[PDB]
């Protein structure tokens, strides 16, 4: 009895400054959802000869850790919440602290030497995953934007309801795993992604390279240019809409 | 001891049926979005399926489709009789054919509309050039399949799956827990889904974006795909509307008020 | 409080109204034949898969059937007997196994009616009817003594499971705690008398009333499936394994 | 203590256990091709039905529990409930005989038990102690996290992982073996010729199966390896 | 609401605690981790022609029984959820004490995983499969030999920062089934992503060696490799290439979960 309401009372929100402490949790939250995304890519390497949609799904299903983490330990991830029903100077402090947690987990899986399991599968998965991201028009990286934070909101939204651990976890794969497997676009979720394979672009060894049969060449989009303009800013409106669909 | 809650049953009805103003074309537009996105999530998990046991397939895209339900029960949008016993039986003393009709017409014209915004998110998103095109033809197919029934046929299986959807929504109310109320519709929706059975307000999402899909998809598509707009050549509004919408509606009306006249045979005082 | 557990006192069952005996019965028997159903969709097309992970899965499937007889209530041929032991008579609880009996018939012969003119048996190219027709006719070739045997062990689990459901305090403990024995006794093949009133009528349905164009799609003829009969269904399974049900349901010792 | 209510109920976790072991042959009938540890964890999983059938039901499962009868005369009706135990066993493989089963899956039901069997069969007498520990260490690890369960959830989902383990990596249950030993002498022993045709084997291929060898090359030390693995 | 109190008299008490009742503990942990990595030989044993990822995650599942018996027995696992112990020696327990028992655990940890070890290799385990159950070892166990130092420390980083996340997300459970289910995501993403736990490892690689070392003639010609194929496979090889690097990653790994929260 009571020591697990303790723990979750502790995770909860809306005291605005204090921040400092808000960054902390943000970056926090930024590496619970680049946990997410290394789980996704670690599953989901050598899946090319499954059916797509399988491969997704339990790519998918191993991403909603990411959330889990954020809602059990009380992170901070950016307009995930909005059961703030009872703000920007705030979602900028949340916003650069995802961002700091997601960079710093880059660096972390950069210096394991990752990206070179499975013969350097682990990485190409890394760069393919990245690239796929690359393509959008500003009206589709928008609108996968909106659906994929409508499906985060929805999760954590759920979640509310849970009384037990197994409740607020478990009510939130299915939404997340639909999200992740259709490929949606998430915000922070990419800050990991398209960075990680910007790193692997730009400092992959020569050795790598033939191991998988590519160059840096074939990635040419990954660039930190190209990420914030074709990626990183129309997908945050999209997720800030997509949050905000709900409200109105 | 009898515990006769009809009453509740009925009550609940009334309330529902006739109060808050558009709470309920809203809560229903939500509903719609609902079950697009159970449709979407069935579509990303069979995507590319092709050579997996069919069963199989559609075993797990019928699970997935499941998150729809849930989203509706736990978070209380107004998906079209499904489940509610409250609201028709609850005519039965209480209501009036005419506030029925008002109230079942506002949950299905606003069960279209959410369906209908999500159709064109869908297309704005770009989700049908997913996995090289597999993913649009996985629309078109599963679409297609759902345009060759009789009348018969289509209104049987309209019977069928919404016998499913309301037994899940019936047993969601002996739910206890989150855990509770959301796991015990898996197996239900699941096998209402992975049999083809056909759901009205699915069929809104599904069968809308296949004729889009099919009047707007590019030339690269097709070559990617290896077909043709006329490869679907059923799917058209007017098609939707006669040899689909019409008679699975019938048969979701004739199979969710089932479990009702029925909960009946066994109240009786 | 969360009073809605009045919806698990709204069910229970001993001593009685008959017609509203025979009405969860008919329930019931509509609650299988969606067990069996769901099998049926599960393992179309999986005639390459390994022969125990396809069975096992539509196993899972099945219990769908048991959990909506539990959760709702429903009245399953002596299916609650453990349960029964918490006034004894050989007229009297005999006089309702027959009302459930005949009521789990009427229900499972519905389902197969709708079935049918659902169109269902056309899926899959034909594939899913041509399952249930084969499914149906390994039900068929059983010595009485297997048969009996078959009954038994199938009913042994579903009993079992209905027991275990009790010790259940939530939905997810009265559900789930009979995935387990329930797809047990699917996968391995042993026989259900009620399930029967579905699968069997339900190939012979097909075996009587498809289409030329469905045997052409799926290579075979009516001819292929001589058993399928009411007479035959009657004689050589349902006979024994109602028997083999009624002693596996009640194996009670000293 | 009431030696009639244990020797009845020992003979109902027998039959359990022999239920486990059957569920895992189903599952796995047919599944040579597939990955082999893939298949037997999924065999492993389906087992555990056992195990949740013996602790739910309070059948009587020879030398689990015992890490929670320990909150040395134990040996006491440790004789009964492992005669209990063999007799449930053996009921149980008279009436899978009956059933016809071994036929099921054009006869590949009926040897994959007889595989099954025969690979329990060829263990030195320190490799079957040795897995006669790993095996009733998990079943025992089983039982006792069970106690901590409030729920049938906790106390049936928390032994799927620990019996999933023993059974997939093939340590050695002598209780289990009563039913899968057995099981396979007699099909060895009776099966028609049609089924040594359908599956292409004889009689011959099997010859270790034999109640004598069964007793000294696998139950004899088995047993002393669940004893010891109980006690850790 | 300061819980940093009584998690530090928690700590404290832990660090500080009966005699032996903890190294009994840690010698019980060690026997739970072995059967974490035994699990997950078993199930990834002939996925060779399985998609990568997919083995990888089925074996992750499978391992997270081990920490499953070590939160639900109450046994002692090396620095984790020493979230305790460590955070909150800020303020009481010296260097003296938080090494004192850091080492008893880790000694006793040792100690159960090469118990686990000598009773896997009497049971003739690793014939299993046609020897591919040993194979599946010799190749697990080799692959974690051919780290740089810096890539084993932030390997041993992920893995503990993994492990902890998992016991930490524990204490919120109130029932078996959320204590023990939390962990089983967190607990697969590092076992499939091959991140390293130096007490997993204190079972995983003297097993390998013990393979390598005493395997029959019959055994190399089954699998078709030799002993000569697994040069990596020593203790001092062990300890230096993989042990130290790897501890001292999951001290800062867990540790991390100090200086966080404030």
């Amino acid at each position: 009895a009571a020591m697990a309401k303790v723990a979750e009372e502790a995770g909860v929100y809306k005291a605005t400054k204090h921040p400092l402490k808000t960054f902390y949790l943000a970056i926090t939250a930024g590496v619970f959802i680049s946990i997410a995304f290394v789980f996704y890519i670690t599953a989901t390497t050598g899946t090319g000869a499954m059916p797509y949609g399988m491969a997704k799904l339990i790519g998918g299903i191993c991403f909603s850790l990411g959330l889990i983490l954020c809602v059990i330990c009380g992170a901070d991830l950016f307009t995930s919440t909005v059961l703030i029903v009872v703000l920007a100077k705030n979602w900028l402090n949340v916003y650069f602290g995802n961002l700091i947690g997601a960079l710093l987990f880059v660096l972390l899986m950069w210096l394991s030497g990752e990206y070179m399991t499975a013969n350097g599968q682990w990485g190409l998965n890394v760069l393919q995953t990245a690239d796929h991201k690359m393509h959008h028009t500003f009206i589709e990286a928008v609108c996968l934007g909106i659906l994929a934070n409508l499906m985060v909101c929805l999760a954590v939204w759920m979640s509310y309801s849970g009384r037990s651990l197994m409740d607020k976890a478990f009510i939130m794969v299915l939404p997340v795993a639909m999200f992740v497997a259709s490929g949606f676009e998430h915000s922070i979720a990419n800050m990991f992604m398209i960075p990680m394979g910007i790193v692997i672009r730009d400092f992959a060894t020569p050795e790598f390279w033939t191991a998988v049969g590519s160059s840096p060449e074939s990635f040419s989009h990954l660039t930190v240019m190209s990420f914030i303009t074709d990626n990183l800013i129309p997908v945050t409106i999209g997720n800030i809409i997509g949050g905000g669909l709900l409200v109105g």
